[PDB]
DNA sequence: TTTTTTT
């Protein structure tokens, strides 16, 4: 039951013995189309992974973190201490060893480093290492447009900028041994929908501000955020923490305070969540750690529905369902140059120890990226400032009526790193090849 | 600056 140009793709992946493919489009409906009958096409043979918890769950898969069993930092090149193979009689050794087929989702938001910890743990694991990915067919799928690959500061970035130039997951030297066979999907659901909000993101995406000024008189309206069933959201932390306080103190009810516990050297402006939150019963939240059950996931937005001593029951909106949260600890990693070899090695310095919530009647652009939500308004405050953020802002909603501005987006807001547009160019040729 | 993934 697909499309043509689903199809298409659909038979160009599954009928050639070829080990690499991207299967790109502004992808919704229709990827999903999609990956579900190559999933039912593959059923035993293949393994659905994707870089966030929420990918994941809409992949019907695990993320990649926890199905290589890969920590929760850089993951250095080949690196023994960071990727290591499964036990000689593991299931997840016999999982990898009779692997056909990888589905990689929302390939966009995956990082090199990560990339290639899979292709070296499954070249290890499957003791063929003149092979990319161990000789295992690996079908991307996703938008090449989102938000940049998380880079935190320091030797870290330095590291990925030498080792690969970059953290996009084309950087990644695998694709230098392999070429990826492209397969584009054109058709949306949003031309059908609101054919002029398509039309207008399509030329965003090509990087013409024209579209902005029809994009202006559509949607901006300042009072769009005072209106109900409406997320607001906002490109810094600072913004979105005032409207979440100024929402929980008008809300009525008790409020309970959760203190975080932090350990070692932890700076506060490093802390996932507030170190002092304070949520009263109704409150918007969302959650900010994958359950290893799979109740909940990074991203699950709901409200609170009971407040204890180290313990909150969310009721979540995805499903319905209630949930209960405890606190997580999350770990301050530094990593220190040696300055006679290349080695940077990792330290854990601090720890911070919170229930997983922050609160959520407003969210910034950043976390917002792989929700998708009935309606928005988009405060600017002091403006939008990274690569695809104005236009992950944008495609949260289905329909430009769903969207409002707070003031007019600028020129200056329109923002695509000039290294990512050189690997669209290139892609679309239909086949692509990584030099070197 | 600026924000966010991953256990």
């Amino acid at each position: 039951g697909l499309s043509s140009e689903q199809q298409r793709a659909f038979l160009a992946v599954t009928q050639t013995p070829h080990p690499a493919h991207l299967i790109t489009g502004p992808a919704g409906t229709g990827k999903t189309t999609l990956l579900y009958a190559l999933q039912e096409f593959y059923k035993g043979r293949a393994v659905t992974l994707a870089p966030t918890g929420t990918a994941a769950l809409q992949a019907r898969g695990q993320t990649v973190h926890s199905f290589f069993r890969f920590p929760a930092r850089l993951l250095r090149y080949r690196h023994p201490e960071d990727i290591r193979p499964p036990g000689p009689h593991s299931p997840l050794r016999k999982a990898i060893e009779q692997m056909e087929v990888l589905i990689l989702d929302e390939v966009g938001m995956v990082r090199v480093d990560l990339l290639e910890a899979m292709d070296w743990a499954l070249r290890k694991t499957r003791k063929r290492l003149e092979e990319p990915f161990g000789g295992v067919k690996v079908l991307l799928l996703g938008d090449t447009r989102q938000l940049e690959p998380v880079v935190p500061g320091g030797e870290e970035a330095l590291y990925i900028a030498r080792t690969w130039g970059g953290p996009f997951f084309f950087q990644a030297h695998v694709w230098e041994e392999v070429a990826l066979r492209v397969h584009r999907l054109w058709e949306s659901q949003r031309q059908r929908e609101d054919p002029l909000f398509a039309e207008l993101l399509k030329r965003l995406r090509q990087g013409d501000p024209q579209a902005l000024e029809t994009l202006n008189r559509a949607a901006v309206r300042p009072d769009g955020g005072e209106e109900p069933g409406t997320l607001i959201l906002t490109p810094r932390r600072k913004e979105a923490d005032a409207l979440n306080l100024k929402r929980l103190e008008a809300l009525p009810g008790k409020p309970l305070e959760y203190q975080a516990q932090v350990k070692g050297e932890f700076a506060e402006t490093d802390f996932p969540t507030e170190a002092a939150l304070t949520l009263k019963k109704g409150a918007q939240v969302i959650l900010l750690r994958n359950d290893p059950l799979g109740e909940y996931f990074n991203g699950d937005l709901g409200w609170v529905e009971d407040l204890e001593a180290e313990a909150l029951a969310v009721r979540l909106k995805r499903n319905g369902r209630r949930v209960v949260i405890r606190p997580f600890v999350w770990e301050k990693i530094v990593y220190t140059y040696d300055s006679e070899r290349e080695e940077i090695k990792p330290q854990v310095v601090g720890t911070f120890r919170q229930v997983p919530v922050r609160l959520a009647w407003a969210l910034t652009v950043h976390k917002a990226q792989g929700l998708t939500l009935d309606k928005v308004h988009l405060e600017l405050g002091r403006g939008l400032f990274a690569h695809g953020q104005l236009y992950v802002a944008l495609t949260r909603v289905r329909r430009l009526q769903d969207l409002s501005l707070s003031r007019p987006i600028a020129p200056t807001e329109l923002l695509w790193r000039p290294e990512v547009e050189v690997f669209e160019t290139r892609i679309q040729e239909g086949i692509w090849q990584k030099s070197h």
